[PDB]
């Protein structure tokens, strides 16, 4: 069988973390402060190794996910080969009982140095910190701080257990040369150095390791022997690399900065420029207050909504932008599928009061929808000719007549504006011919209050007539090939059967062209002109 | 060098510098002890040293080993600014050297921290994921999105991070040709197995592989909606996809979404994800441009589209391919009728043959000659368009003018 | 808060935190000494302390002052990781507190370095100047520029740094209107004193102040060459400029370069810098754009241009202003002759009256009607162009059709 | 000034400000020892000193040289946070000065590290090359794609680094008058030889 990510397996992984945490800290105590093991702790030593033995024989039955195609290999042979060449050799040595072997083979201290191979299983705890660091429910700053503390507490604990071991290498006759047998803190003797107690003998070693790790160095406890000098130099040199690493992590988080730091830094540079010129007294209040709103009015700027699949981005857009589109007067009577296409490609922008969106005389390439705030139109002394309110769309008049912008628009209050490009706007118009004529048709009916449309009425009247002529060609082509299914759609959506193309032709003429009686009586029931005349003088009956 | 690591190649240099300086200082410090005569050795840093029961009462002829490790021990402790104080300068000349040596380590010690800090400033892969997630979380929580849609957005960003779906940030430096071989290394085997692309020319296939994109989808998601016009072409290469009561199961090495990409027919089915799937997508703009250039390649694909319910769809596409050919002439003649110079140029170099006529029969020369557009007539003669072509009336383009 | 400094507002916080922690640790450490009974005070950190001849043989009833400063002294030394060792823990309970207190300072100590480092990462004004200078030096030395031109480039970059000529990096955040008042605060007094802009409307002047740019020039430089078309308008605000044997000295509060901007006459003189001068420049594109909108403002400037050698120039510019009016109708009729609808749209909303005729007399309606451009004829109707206008032939636009 | 190395100037300034502060502290620490009368000099930080067999008992009329260098040695050791402990404050007035001086070094010491870190973090124009290639290499190793294709792309990056001299040029904050003259000295010899510009006027090719 295979157990890739079963919930029971995920419980076993967390279960063995307790054993990994226990054997990582107890090993230095077993190596340094113990000679063999008492019968009380014999059960824990045996039970601990059996638990890790199960893990060794169980990781051969666990699938691993492919690093190239993400395919969950699930193969018996691939799982074994991956584990054998990575960690199986060192994981098996630790599981071997180095205590009973040590006692069985007489009393050899050299064979007991292999007991330190069990310090490798602390890597389980390091993986746990990485595992919970990717979790979003836990604070990221909290995780980094705790990991640094643990990685330093464990190193200090190991050094304390090795410092005491070096003192026990010398026989009791010459214990005066050791770092501890010659200690005298206050009136305490420390002369015997043995059978004092396991507690005060350990906390004085840990106190020695902590002081030297933080580079304090009181000097009350220090190395006296040549073997202890060598270990001290290695341990001290190790702390310089580790100590600089601790500072590097702390500096990296702070250097990343904060939002208020960026706001302060930007304003500080501006303030020096203003004070250099000594310009204005109330001018500072105008500009300093302006930066206050800019800091607050920044929520969707530089949005990271880009690494999202198009399917997911479709639904979220239709849940927020859509309730602001069908209320626009320009989209009266539009079909559901047409208004769906446009809402996919909309972009959201925020404009601070006082900013200028479009300048007079500039080419228009973006279509803007108003959702929040108010906008002011300026043209000429500045004269305000129009005020824009929410649910209004501006920039469509100059986007269809191909004219430059005739009235610059500024921002009077904090506005939320939806923006669409001109290039994609025409593509949707071309695809939806039926709904494409209604956009300009509804625009034309607005020639009651606005004066810019009145002077542009001639151009709009040309486009609606030109587009209507294309409908007749499509309508006539439907009857030529005898496809009544498409003909019904072409007439209900404003299509007029009594439509004449450029060359005098009529749908009735094409209906009788191929002798299609089924298409014929439909036109008659639609009150078609039977005696319609073309410049060639070909009546529909004569052509038949 | 690229064979060796870069983190390893710089950590060792820092260790070597601090190792060599301590070795030099240890040997120089011992030299200052030997400057004084043996009669007044009690004024030195080592002649008066006494750690435990060891007395150093001679400071000479002890051995070259214990007399060196005690000097090295004093130098290493001073360098790390630990300063136990068991060994320290006693003489005026040793104080001067200690002042110079200690002041040198302040610059060197700060240099060690600077290199280590600069190595950690470069964020890790998971460091940027947390920063990205917070920005997305803040934006989507401000708009108060529903809890149902919160899980899909948060769950999907996790999948992209673990799978490294993007993996193309630093990729524009590839000079196209180098990137071209990379794309066909991982995507070609799945494309060649697609039934729709059977019989396609090898050169044409390699043109679209470079423009593909890779993404993954979690189970339960919906890629395309019922009755929705699609604009992306997807190729299944992993997992199982279900199309909506079930109808058909999207087996691997298949393609979907191509019905609307050419026939403009809205998608009649909804694709539901059943298990983890790897999907390759292609954008509308690239697909349209390649088809326009490779007219011959499109014919092979169109013929095999019918071969690849299925019987009804095969008859339906025959109706649609007929009208699109005729639809070219409708706008081709309309542009000539209105005399739009630039509009006509679009449908000739990347369109159809201008010599063909519409359903009634009207060559663009017929409309141009009748409407009296003198300038446009200079363009039709370039393509050697027939001038004696007769419509279903008995007239000629010359007669219309 | 903006009134108080920022680096000051954060250095004090770091000092306060390290001051409060040492105060707390000093009081807690002394409490551990009093836990033991007075009979066994020799096991404490202070009962056994002896610095010089002072013995601390009682550790109590000494005074609350010397017994506190010695505890504070032990805490401050430990915090800075100096560790003299004269005072240290002796008891088991004091070792545990020392281990906890020392471990806490490592996190706090690294926090102090991080805040200080982030304050220095922000480069200084002179820090970026050196980085910029090296990049310019590298590029200009690679091309092997002459030593004569090396000094001008290096000399001018120094002048920009000291004078802060740019001083507009973080300036786009100003919402135009706020920036508009700033521009007229420093530039208006120099513009109003210019003889060229005498009699100009106040509203028109403020429109060009916002778009000016400031720069400085070293003595000996040349701003414009002989017979070179000038596309920049400069205003003298400081220093002395000499124009080339000298002819005329450019006194302050003057303007130059306007002859080539409007009359298209190549510059007949070279301007040589004599002393440090402050010059305001305006780009060609904006000046033409503003003049198009304010036709009335341009007329006032044109009339005062002649008033502002000088007699010969005034007669010459009268010839140029007359022909530019006629030149508008030449390209206006040509656009109508060729039927370019879009080209004509540019010369109507930003040009002259279409009703006017050329030298021979040819209204754009005359050419359009004769050439049979039906579509453009509707445009002239909307402009209320005269239909009965007669050229110097006796014909009418209708008769041509 | 551009003729002097920028890294050299920053290092020397940090050394001088560190040397001057240490010199002042050494001259003030010795002053505090002279405030007490000679009768009770045993309480001072120096009157009770004994390094090896040297007495330091009199503390006066020893010599101005060895009496100063032992004070400077005390100031240097505490400034670098070494703290041997052979010389330390013994009096209450010296404890107060030591705490103020030690607290001052924490601010100054962190400032020294900040300047050194800022220079290194700024860049080296070589770690950026290594960082850019390292990210690409991990992507290639993740997919395990190709063997000889690695040489094609790794070699490609070698030329990209070498062929980057005018990229991101800073020739923008230069007046138009200066930029006009330099352009005519470099770009112009490559323009008259273009076949498209045969028989063109001097002022047209200048624009």
């Amino acid at each position: 069988i295979v157990h890739p990510d079963n919930r029971w397996y995920k419980a076993w992984t967390m279960f063995i973390l307790i054993w990994a945490l226990y054997s990582s800290f107890f090993t230095p105590l077993e190596f340094g402060f113990f000679r063999g093991l008492p019968e009380n702790l014999f059960i824990l030593d045996i039970a601990g190794q059996i638990a890790f033995l199960v893990d060794i024989v169980l990781t051969f039955f666990v699938a691993y996910r492919d690093s190239r195609t993400y395919r969950m290999i699930y193969k018996r042979s691939s799982i074994a080969l991956r584990y054998l060449k990575s960690t199986f050799i060192i994981d098996l040595l630790a599981c071997m009982p180095w205590d009973i072997i040590y006692k069985a083979a007489g009393e050899k201290e050299e064979v007991r140095y292999l007991l330190l191979i069990r310090l490798y299983r602390v890597h389980r705890v390091i993986l746990f910190f990485h595992k919970m660091e990717k979790d979003i429910r836990i604070n990221y700053l909290f995780t980094r701080i705790v990991k640094l503390i643990f990685v330093e507490l464990y190193c200090t604990h190991t050094a304390a257990c090795i410092f005491y071991y070096l003192a026990t290498t010398l026989p009791a006759s010459q214990e005066g040369y050791t770092w501890i047998g010659s200690l005298k803190l206050g009136d305490y003797s420390y002369s015997k150095f043995r059978e004092i107690d396991p507690w005060t003998r350990y906390t004085t070693s840990m106190y020695f390791a902590v002081v030297t790790m933080a580079t304090v160095g009181y000097g009350d406890i220090h190395a006296v022997n040549m073997r202890e000098m060598i270990f001290a130099m290695v341990y001290i040199s190790f702390n310089m690399i580790l100590g600089a690493y601790l500072i590097g992590n702390m500096t990296a988080l702070i250097v990343k900065g904060s939002k208020t730091e960026r706001f302060r830094d930007k304003m500080a540079d501006i303030m020096r420029y203003m004070n250099r010129n000594k310009l204005g007294r109330n001018i500072r209040g105008q500009i300093t207050g302006h930066l206050r709103l800019q800091y607050e009015s920044s929520y969707t700027e530089a949005a990271v909504l880009q690494d999202i699949p198009v399917s997911i981005r479709a639904k979220i857009a239709q849940t927020l932008y859509l309730p602001y589109i069908e209320k626009v007067p320009l989209f009266r009577g539009c079909s559901s599928e047409f208004i769906n296409q446009i809402v996919i490609r909309l972009h959201e922008e925020f404009f601070l009061p006082g900013e200028v969106i479009m300048e007079q005389g500039s080419v228009v390439d973006q279509l803007y929808f108003v959702c929040h705030g108010v906008l002011e139109e300026i043209g000429i002394s500045e004269e305000i000719v129009a005020v824009l309110q929410p649910d209004h769309s501006f920039g469509e008049i100059s986007i269809l007549c191909n004219i430059p912008q005739p009235y610059t628009v500024r921002v009077a209050e904090l506005c939320r504006i939806l923006r669409l490009d001109k290039q994609s706007f025409m593509n949707i118009l071309e695809i939806f011919f039926h709904d494409g004529r209604r956009i300009l048709n509804n625009l034309l009916e607005g020639k009651e209050s606005n004066v810019r449309i009145k002077q542009l009425e001639s151009d709009i009247t040309f486009h609606i007539s030109k587009q209507e002529a294309e409908l007749a060609l499509k309508l006539n082509s439907a009857a030529f090939y005898g496809d009544l299914y498409q003909l019904k759609s072409l007439i209900r959506a404003g299509g007029d059967p009594n439509k004449t193309d450029y060359d005098g032709r009529s749908p009735l003429h094409l209906a009788a062209s191929r002798g299609y009686e089924d298409i014929t009586l439909y036109l008659i029931q639609e009150s078609v002109d039977v005696n319609i005349k073309d410049k060639l003088g070909s009546t529909p009956l004569l052509e038949a």
